[PDB]
């Protein structure tokens, strides 16, 4: 199936998922001098106080921290969004080296990693129906740079040993995603897609300008994870990012 290798990577995805070459694919390069301040943007509202994490899963491409979305708890609203979007999961994309890993880029700059907090529009009842809609999803993107450790990330880092290989999962309750946010909620926004097959064009992207810093030791543990399943030859889970895709006359708006 699809992956990130020479033979199954982003360059191959279009064969099974023709939308890979579509009109609103992600990620994209954010050209800071082309993005326009949008005064019609409402303030962004990130309400994660009542968030209920359930478990962490290695799915063979990344790891997902999943949340209970059976009622309005962790929600994203405001900014470019209309209505309420519920947090369902978060995951990261990262590199084999610090100089690469992020999916979105800023004036062609690649960060060491990128965090995606995935939310679905409550108007559509559930995630499965939301991904059939042009405004079905909102993803909050946060860049990671290597520097000081991120205290709020360590709980995730420590559990990774227990989910080394494809298909493994661990109980992961009472994790607070507020510990992953930078200070400023300044962002760029554009209409786009899921960055993994099947690459569905249902996402309002909200990409925070301010990166969070994580320690070299924290990122190193991400890189210890495996793409393969248990008892299979070791394939380190690294460089699980899609590169920047054509903007196609979409407009990136800045909140600041
Ligand atoms: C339904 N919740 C989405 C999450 O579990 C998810 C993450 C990455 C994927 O490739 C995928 O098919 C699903
Ligand atoms: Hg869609
Ligand atoms: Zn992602």
């Amino acid at each position: 199936h699809w992956g990130y290798g020479k033979h199954n990577g982003p360059e191959h995805w279009h064969k099974d998922f023709p939308i890979a070459k579509g009109e609103r694919q992600s990620p994209v390069d954010i050209d800071t001098h082309t993005a326009k301040y949008d005064p019609s943007l409402k303030p962004l509202s990130v309400s994660y106080d009542q968030a209920t994490s359930l478990r962490i899963l290695n799915n063979g491409h990344a790891f997902n921290v999943e949340f209970d979305d059976s009622q309005d708890k962790a929600v994203l609203k405001g900014g470019p969004l209309d209505g309420t979007y519920r947090l369902i999961q978060f995951h990261f994309h990262w590199g084999s080296l610090d100089g690469q890993g992020s999916e979105h880029t800023v004036d062609k700059k690649k960060y060491a990693a990128e965090l995606h907090l995935v939310h679905w529009n409550t108007k559509y009842g559930d995630f499965g129906k939301a991904v059939q809609q042009p405004d079905g999803l909102a993803v909050l993107g946060i860049f990671l740079k290597v520097g000081s450790a991120k205290p709020g990330l360590q709980k995730v880092v420590d559990v990774l040993d227990s989910i080394k290989t494809k298909g493994k999962s661990a109980d992961f309750t009472n994790f607070d995603p507020r510990g992953l946010l930078p200070e400023s909620l300044d962002y760029w926004t554009y209409p786009g897609s899921l960055t993994t097959p099947p690459l569905l064009e249902c996402v309002t992207w909200i990409v925070l300008k301010e990166p969070i810093s994580v320690s070299s030791e924290q990122v190193l543990k991400f890189r210890k994870l495996n793409f393969n399943g248990e008892g299979e030859p070791e394939e380190l889970m690294v460089d699980n990012w899609r590169p920047a895709q054509p903007l196609k006359n979409r407009q990136i708006k800045a909140s600041f």
